[PDB]
């Protein structure tokens, strides 16, 4: 479980049809925080579908 601090927002994204890399998900997360002028505070991999493969990510974006 992730603590959500200092008025940051919690976001999850999950696609049954998708089994992708950590590298993929870290970018998605980072591009989503970035897109709203907020930083990626940290993240977590959802549903292992293989070595370095997952179907989702949860993450925390904080205000600049």
């Amino acid at each position: 479980a992730l603590l959500v601090p200092d008025k940051c927002k919690f976001l999850h994204q999950e696609r049954m049809d998708v089994c992708e890399t950590h590298l993929h998900w870290h970018t998605v997360a980072k591009e989503t925080c970035s897109e709203k002028s907020t930083n990626l505070h940290d993240y977590g991999m959802l549903l292992p579908c293989g070595i370095d493969k997952f179907r989702g990510v949860e993450f925390v974006c904080c205000p600049l």
